[PDB]
C-alpha cells in the first residue's frame, strides 16, 4: 500500500476528514522533502499538497511526491482554508504547539481542529526497501566508526574523548552522531542518562558505548560494552547475563510477535540470573527518521511485529556504585524471522 | 530586582494569577536548575516551586533557589492543582504543546489556562554579573577554539572539515558548539542559511565561519569572514562595507537606544555602500541560555537596549551566485556605552 492509502483508513478511525501535518519526519515520510521542519502537508478529500517557503522552491519541486503551494507562513494555512471548509481537520497534538493551534484556528473558522495523540504513533514503523537502505548506511557508517574508535578505548582515557573521536569521524563522513553519545565507564556503566564524562577509564572497567549514526536524514542505533583488562567475577556475570538476554530476545523476532512479550522474554532471562529488580524498563523501539519511533518494547505494549520494521533490543542491567552493562542492536524484521543490521562485534569480557 | 519581582508585574499586566512555567531555559532561570527540560515551576499567590522527578532529588535540592516537590508528571501538577484552584493561570502557549495544555485542563478543571503568547519575550534579557561571567567564559572557549582553528583555514581544506576541527575541540573543551556550524566559502558566502559543506576552499575565495561555544548553559556566538589568497575587488569592497556596518552600529550602543535605529543605522550605511538590497533583514539578537532570544534588532523592533543586555551586531551582504559577507560580535550594554566581548581578530582582506 501507498503511503496515503496507510494513512487514510488510521483517518477515518480517528473519525477526521483530514489532516494538517506538522511533525516534521511524517511531512517528510508522505512527501520526500528532507527539509521537513520547514514544510507542513495537508492532507484532505482533494487530496495532498506540500506547503514551504521560495527558498525550497527547486529542492521541494526535485523531491515532493506531492503538489506544492509556495508561501510563507500564515499564507500557507490561510491558502489551505477553502480546501478544509465544514471539516473535521486533525492535526498533531503532540508536535503543534497552543500557539500554533491558535493560529490554525483563527485561519479556519469553518472548520474543526481535532486533536490526535497517539493516532499516528508507529505510522512509520514498516519500512520501505528504500529506507531500509538509508537506514543500512546509517548503521554501516556506525559500526565502520565504532571498529576504528575500539581500540582507542583503553586505561587512561577519558569518556569524553573516547566520544569526541566517534563525533569527529561521524561528521567527517557527512553524517553526524545521531543522539548525545554515551561512553559510561566503571561506576557510571550503572547510571542509564549518564553520557560521557571526564571520567578516566581503567583497568578493570567495563565500558559501554552508546552510539548511532543520522545520515541522510535517516538513523541508526547499537550499544556495545566491553572490558577494559579484567573486570570483577561480578560484573562479568552481569555482562554474559545481558548478552544472553539481548540474544534470546534477537532469536523470537519474526513477523507477528507481541513487541510485551519479547520484553517479557528479556526480563524473565535476567530475573532467572538474579537480575530482576536491576533492569531498563524498555527492551527497544523503532528506529527511522526519528531515534525513537513506533513500535515500543514495553511490558505494557500493544503492538506487533511486522515484516519491513526495524527495531532495537537493549537488555540492561545496572548495579548502582559499581557498574551496568547494556548489549543493543539494530533488528530488520524478515517474512520468517530477523536480520541483525548492526554489524559490530559483540566481544567476551 | 529580584527575578521574581521581574516576572510578576508582567503577569499582572498579563491579567493572569498564576504561571505554568515549562521553556527549560525560564525554569533555569528563575530556579537555578540546570536540568531544566525535566523540570517545571508553577508560580502562583503561594510562591513559586519548581516540580522534577526523584532522579533528580539531590540536584535540584542544591542547584534550586525554589522549593521543590518531587514526582513524574502528571503527579506533578495533580499535585498543583489545589493551588490554582479559582485562578487564572498563564502557560507558555511558544513551547507547550496541545496535548500538554489537554493534560492541565483536565488536572486543573476549576482553573482558567491563559494563553501568553510574546508576553515573555525578553524576560531574560537584562543579564545578572554570575550570568556575565557564563557567557564570557562560553565566548573565551569560542575564541580560543577559533584562533587555533583560523589557520587551517587554506586552500585545499574542505569546509566540512573546518567545521569539524571547530566542534572536536569546543566539545575536548567540556563545551560543545552552540548551533549547526556555518563555514561558508567562495559562492556559499552568499547564501544564508548555508552551514558547512563538502565544497573545497580556493585561493581568491572569502571564508565566513559563523560560530558559537555552549558551556555550562550558557552561549556565545561570533561570525568572522577572512580572505584566503587574494580576493576580487568586488569582495573586499563588499567585507569592508560590512565591516564598516558592523563598527558603526557597535559604537551607537549604549542604555536606551532603540533596537530599531541600530538596524536602520547599518543599513543605511551598507546602503550607502550599494548593498541596500542585499542585507541580512535582522541585525541581532539577545544571547543567554538561548543563543536568539529577546531583545530583537529588526527595523520594526520596539526594543529598547538597557544595561547588562548581552546581543549580537551582525550585518551582512550576499551576492548570489558571487559571494557573501557577515561579521559579527557579541556585545554587553554597560552604564554608559558598551564591552565587545568576542575578541578574535577581525582582519583585513
Ligand atoms: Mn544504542
Ligand atoms: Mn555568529
Ligand atoms: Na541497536
Ligand atoms: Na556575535
Amino acid at each position: 500500500s501507498s503511503k496515503m492509502d496507510q494513512l487514510r483508513p488510521v483517518l477515518g478511525r480517528a473519525g477526521v476528514d483530514a489532516l494538517w501535518v506538522s511533525a516534521p519526519a511524517n511531512v517528510r515520510w508522505l512527501s520526500g522533502f528532507t527539509s521537513a521542519e520547514d514544510g507542513k502537508v495537508l492532507v484532505s478529500p482533494d487530496g495532498a499538497t506540500l506547503y514551504t517557503d521560495a527558498r525550497y522552491t527547486v529542492q521541494a519541486q526535485e523531491e515532493s511526491s506531492l503538489p506544492q503551494y509556495i508561501a510563507r507562513p500564515p499564507a500557507t494555512y490561510e491558502h489551505a482554508a477553502d480546501t478544509v471548509r465544514g471539516l473535521r481537520v486533525g492535526f498533531e497534538a503532540e508536535s503543534l504547539t497552543v500557539a500554533e493551534l491558535e493560529d490554525l484556528r483563527q485561519a479556519w473558522p469553518n472548520s474543526t481542529l481535532v486533536a490526535l495523540r497517539g493516532t499516528l504513533g508507529g505510522l512509520r514503523a514498516v519500512k520501505t526497501p528504500e529506507e531500509i537502505g538509508a537506514i543500512r548506511a546509517a548503521q554501516d557508517l556506525a559500526d565502520r566508526v565504532y571498529t576504528e574508535v575500539r581500540p582507542m578505548i583503553r586505561a587512561g582515557v577519558r569518556e569524553l574523548d573516547v566520544a569526541v573521536e566517534i563525533e569527529t569521524r561521524l561528521r567527517r563522513a557527512g553524517g553526524e552522531s545521531a543522539f548525545e553519545l554515551i561512553v559510561a565507564s566503571g561506576p557510571n556503566g550503572a547510571k542509564p542518562h549518564g553520557h560521557a564524562s571526564k571520567r578516566v577509564i581503567e583497568d578493570g572497567d567495563l565500558v559501554t558505548i552508546d552510539m548511532g549514526a543520522r545520515l541522510g536524514g535517516y538513523n541508526s542505533d547499537m550499544t556495545r560494552t566491553v572490558a577494559v583488562g579484567t573486570p570483577s567475577a561480578e560484573m562479568k556475570r552481569v555482562y554474559d547475563a545481558v548478552l544472553e538476554a539481548e540474544e534470546a530476545a534477537i532469536a523470537a523476532i519474526r513477523p507477528g510477535v507481541r513487541a510485551a512479550d519479547l520484553d517479557k522474554l528479556a526480563r524473565d532471562l535476567l530475573t532467572r540470573h538474579g537480575l530482576g529488580e536491576a533492569f531498563a524498563h524498555s527492551l527497544g523501539h523503532g528506529v527511522g527518521l526519528e531515534v525513537h519511533e513506533g513500535p515500543g518494547l514495553r511490558g505494557t505494549s500493544q503492538d506487533v511485529l511486522e515484516a519491513g520494521m526495524v527495531i532495537t533490543i537493549e537488555p540492561g542491567a545496572y548495579l548502582p556504585g559499581v557498574g551496568g552493562v547494556r548489549i543493543e542492536d539494530l533488528i530488520l524484521v524478515t517474512e520468517d524471522g530477523y536480520e541483525v543490521l548492526s554489524h559490530s562485534a559483540k566481544e567476551s569480557v
